[PDB]
RNA sequence: AAAA
């Protein structure tokens, strides 16, 4: 079992870096990666919203993550 | 393992109003009645079946315990 | 993890013959009568019998309540 | 028991014109020459291969038996 | 059976130029150099990998037999 | 029969060639393919962005 | 790249 998806994400979760999730419709949902599974990433901010990964273009971190 | 069954099942028991933004930027604000592997059945004036393959984000209207 | 609300909902909109609206991810309204559905398409019947693709449907909204 | 292969296998068996609308709001009008699982070869002035994942609804030009 | 790989393998052996329309409505006009099950490598000025999950209709520039 | 998605990216990385990444939104993400997993390409420019393959339309390398 |  290997990948770059969980690693990159569980990182911006642990070191809690502010992230910007871009949607395939051109919407910028910016928050913090509380958790994620195989279909959704719960981006938390004022309210915790469940984001389906099938609408995510790119997730750009606000600061590099070790 | 799953974070969707808990999130949705939790917006059902608690009867917390939701918004369900669509991949077209369409806001569907109702209440989660139930859901399966491919849809959720939001309830408002008339219950609707929203395909998850057309759902961008589902922001609750209030945090939830 | 073991239930299919998709076959009910649409089947109940046929046995009761309740008019559905159909919404497309492009923002299109396809209003008609659920004649039959498989695992990928639902055949809406209005002036002609058209095979709509489920992969292009955002929401389907009955025009009045429905029974069970 | 699918209605996608029969419906198409009958809009080709009685050689009926169809519209093969696209999810981009595009209408591809022609005649169904063949299909498989991911494509239907609509042969109009040109023989093009339309990916079913880009098709919203396929509406016949007239009723088909 | 398949109606996809063949059409493409014949749009390669004959070396017909092709237009590949994207779900966005973009026209990538080049020549089909190769394909797997998820991408089709179209080479015009520089070989570009085009994902088939973003292709609507692939119309040839001339009949392919 | 044989994968062409990895060998293409594994060769656009080993040769450190700039690459264009058109998206299904008509977006153009220019950068360098640092790594690639089944669902994602880790294109980098100023910060390492994770682009989802299911949001990419075409990927035109800058040079052969 | 319309926190819509």
């Amino acid at each position: 079992g290997q990948s770059l998806q969980d690693p990159f994400l569980n990182a911006l979760r642990r070191e809690r870096v502010p992230a910007s999730i871009y949607l395939v419709n051109g919407i910028k949902l910016q928050g913090q990666i509380e958790s994620f599974d195989q279909f959704v990433i719960l981006l938390k901010n004022t309210v915790s919203q469940m984001v389906y990964k099938h609408a995510i273009s790119t997730v750009v971190p606000s600061r590099p993550v070790s």
